[PDB]
């Protein structure tokens, strides 16, 4: 799919049996999702953005279907107001920027 | 140019006669640059991201050369640790996401 940018690049994702909307974000090193329950063992971690760092939980090898393309990777969970699909997963679905 | 995402999508921009590096960011509604001097008249504004909002100065119709492609649009200036090229300018250079 070719996605233009006049609107926020929001896509449908499926994780843990749940359906959600997430932002395909070229400016995020990592993938960070709003609060939700995931497969158990996690490591503490912090992430920075504009205006301040937040604490998040890091889960490894998590399956995530992004607009129909499966990918497994590290997923962080914490107090972000929007679901963010970062480069770690964008590279897995073969996503690129073009102009 | 086709840009993959294994590394941060940083490009060379030219603004106000200055050369800088900026992040092509699909997750930013606006374009926000680190502190710098611009063409005079500006309006106050705030932007939110992960962990907290910051105050910025909004400048209108600012010329900006992004990796060789000129674009004129609104550019914000404030305390961001990285130069961010948002969707308002990404649409002007015909930038799209593809997978
Ligand atoms: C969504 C977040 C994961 C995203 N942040 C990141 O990718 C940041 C750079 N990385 C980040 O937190 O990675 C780990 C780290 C931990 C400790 C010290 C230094 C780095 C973010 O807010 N990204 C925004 C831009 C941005 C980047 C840096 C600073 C301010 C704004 C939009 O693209
Ligand atoms: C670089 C910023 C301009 C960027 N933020 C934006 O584009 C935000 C949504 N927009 C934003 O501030 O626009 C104006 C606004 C003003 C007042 C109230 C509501 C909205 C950002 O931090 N973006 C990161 C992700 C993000 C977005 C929302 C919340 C947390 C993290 C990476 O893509």
């Amino acid at each position: 799919p070719q996605i233009t940018l006049w609107k926020r690049p929001l896509v449908t994702i499926k994780i843990g049996g749940q359906l959600k909307e997430a932002l395909l974000d070229t400016g995020a090193d990592d993938t960070v999702l709003e609060e939700m329950n995931l497969p158990g063992r996690w490591k503490p971690k912090m992430i920075g953005g504009i205006g301040g760092f937040i604490k998040v939980r890091q889960y490894d090898q998590i399956l995530i279907e992004i607009c129909g393309h499966k990918a497994i990777g590290t997923v962080l969970v914490g107090p972000t107001p929007v679901n963010i699909i970062g480069r770690n997963l964008l590279t897995q679905i073969g996503c690129t920027l073009n102009f």
